[PDB]
């Protein structure tokens, strides 16, 4: 039935719950600031974790001496309304540890802050979903094993770019408008807050896009916090996630605030875009 | 400091106000049936209604006999993540009374069910916005008399619909990716679910538009009450909300679950997509 | 069936009842402070108060006269497992200057009274002269719901409710009474004890399931020991509304004439058949 | 510093918290019923228990083999303003059947105890042999808060804590010792009385305030009225185990080997002087 069950490492996994539990009480309500707090102190204590990396600090966290453990942590404590919380956890003395390429995660997941407090974790035997029952204060297991639809019906990026594009984002976004085999043109969405967005494509289906453009020239979102642990979510529910050039999980991350582009969703739709792609 | 205390009419307003609370709790965790039992029967008690719409229920309910009062309420109970509660209130024996212009709403609102609970009120002397302190129990006065800003820099539609467009739509969309007085391209958003589209332009300005098109020729979104109250708060806040031919106030209801287009947000931005559509 | 919903007066009651969820909240998770400031701060921004006279101060706080109005009320904000809240509300009639000569009113003049029972769950017991009513407090709502109309106490009850530790230095009537209690001349069971030492919930207790409650005068308490203006006065009110009977031993609580507002009385009160009891031991002792 | 950090019988043990959980949010809004069925439907499907107690079933609750595990669980899930759930653990030795004469061993054979207060907060005391630890629920968490590790109850208080309305039917140690309380032979001031008539609540404060709590026999309860199982049991092990005494009158209540699951004893325990003072009582008369 509930997340405390179900989850060592395993101990840095409910300590990582409790500071989602505790950040979701707050931000039902300086706040980026106290989330961090929240996500490092946890995760320090529980007593395994010997590498830390967070949005908010942009050196890497060597929690040291009378306790240090087998694991590395990579998150953004709060991201952004719908905010979120996204982290990855990898294995293995410093900071050149967070900079596995996604392939090495042990276990990731995002918190969605939205209508209700929501979890996706994987270990690596799918993506598990999670509610929080307030009055309870447990997580709930509500789907085990989700699964992306093979081919969506919804197409996510922030179309204010349009003119900073690439030719291949032009045609892709075009033939979702405009579809040339008769059928009905996708539909557009995009929350502009990343849970969210990516969220949305593994329960509805589909396809989200950060791509470079012009004034990103190595896009926009972080790799070692934001990219590897969505994308290991996404993979794990049978998707795809690329740079456009790589897998997303391939990159082997070069600075712990490293940018990469982000294409993730239903496995056919980013196909789809891949086939854009190399045309050019 | 709290709702409560600001807040006749007004116990037909702590009535709602409570419904809110409930609703939120509820979806906090079938449900689209429970939101309206409890927004039927806190209204319908109070002691303050005669004539209810509801989005749910497809004929007026006429609170009867023991029980009538003055004002006519129309609402949405569940709206759509990002859920929201959105109802207007109206003056004057039967369901002919819901139908009166948007210019005689006495009082308006909806409620946000977000990372956390919002409430934008008003009853004629500007928009209020209220949070729920959950810790209490009681909604608190955040921001007094919000306005919009004069112009946005986020345009806010479904560009799926593209295919479907009018021209006036086509060319407006176009001068926001593609402005050609040097400036900077709008950027864009849409959450496609209607409270959530709507606040985030009260707050952060912009445009919102869900016009007409080929699939829909007079539109998707219920005029009583999902039009008329979100109008009246974006023009209380001095905003513009029109179907692009009337004000959106000003249109005479002629059936409960009248559908009509509409564009509202930032005033100047509002009017640059009245330019394009009156040139065609 | 909220409590919000069925009421100048009516936000001075508001603002004790926003004050009593938050200190529940708090409760929940030095404490003593914080719900004194808030009920200070929450009642005088109701601008109904002009004098307030709380168990925490020594003097008793006059409301700025910007937010000033027409009520004096008196109150332990936190009372005491199981503790409280407790409060009057007297209507200021001397319209001399605001002093504390305005919360020396002795009880007859209650406009409105309650106390709130942080327990199990959240409970308020409230009157304003027609009666007692009792609200929960729904944390799904963070509202109050009533739960019992107008509760009548017990015409006699099967309970007794003191501190028998001070049975040393009880007077006689207290010694006979609790020993007919014990050892009833009538061919009766004895009545249980029960003594929570939190007086908000042997009161509420005596008024749920009626029987008695005393904290009476004794040899190292002369004056008894309990609050009359913030302690006895309100649930004398309470009650006296939910027909049973408080009394000081020789005198209706509520007809005691305060001296001080820190003043002490000796409390007796609950059922009206074990209050009498009670009278006649005192009567008869003191002849 | 939370609960669930801090550890098969560890999973036991987080079902039963989970349960606690979410009786604590019932409790704060026919609920024996729910609370009941909360905790044997938890522990079930921990897979750890083989056997359950329970003072709702009369009967010992067998776990399907399907989810048998190796642990025994007697239970109060609801106990009683201020209510409470009690647990012993005990582990299955006997290897025939698991029957109900698995919840039949003597205290002395607890693996780990507790009970949950419902109060004003709620508490966790929780004992697994090294000591008593205390926990508080944190409703902004959803996890019980560690508070006290290892609390040590006085070696003498100053509160007793009985029903003296059942005084007409006590023995003469009872009678003697109740007095020496009220009238002290040392030139000592008087204990002072405390009784909420809620097991959970008067042990509890015997463990933080330190003194005595008695249920013991009298005449209409010549074997007590409180059960051995899963309400006696697991506070002498609290008790004991938070450096006091818990008694029968004749016998460590963790000695007494049970006959039936829902057997009574006299129950004395609290500060290890007090206890003394009564056993003194005891044999002094019985001589």
């Amino acid at each position: 039935l509930t997340l405390t069950r179900y989850v060592e490492l395993t101990q840095l996994l409910n300590s990582m719950l409790t500071a989602i539990k505790a950040i979701s009480s707050a931000v039902r309500k300086k706040l980026d600031v106290l989330s961090n707090s929240l996500v490092i102190n946890m995760l320090q204590s529980s007593y395994s974790t010997c590498v830390l990396v967070s949005e908010e600090n942009k050196d890497a966290i060597i929690t040291a001496k009378e306790k240090r453990g087998k694991y590395v942590v990579c998150f953004d404590p709060l991201d952004g309304a719908s905010i979120g919380t996204i982290f990855a956890i990898y294995r293995k003395p410093s900071e050149k540890d967070a900079l596995q390429c996604g392939r090495n995660i042990v276990a990731a997941g995002y918190a969605l802050y939205g209508s209700a407090t929501l979890v996706a974790l994987s270990t690596g035997q799918g993506v598990d979903l999670f509610m929080l029952d307030p009055a309870l204060g447990e997580f709930v297991l509500v789907e085990k094993d989700v699964k992306i639809k093979k081919k969506g019906k919804i197409y996510s990026l922030n179309e204010g770019y349009a003119k900073y594009f690439d030719a291949a984002t032009t045609e892709y976004v075009q033939k979702k408008k405009f579809p040339e085999d008769g059928s009905a043109p996708y539909g557009a969405r995009y929350v502009g807050s990343m849970v969210a967005d990516v969220h949305r494509t593994l329960v509805y289906g589909g396809i989200f896009l950060y791509p470079a453009n012009q004034k990103s020239p190595k896009g926009k979102l972080r790799l070692l916090y934001e990219c590897n642990p969505v994308a290991y979510i996404i993979e794990q529910a049978g998707g795809l996630a690329t740079t456009g050039t790589q897998p997303v999980l391939d990159v082997k991350p070069e600075a712990i605030h490293q940018r990469v582009p982000l294409i993730l969703g239903s496995p056919e739709d980013v196909q789809e875009y891949l086939t854009c792609v190399q045309k050019n």
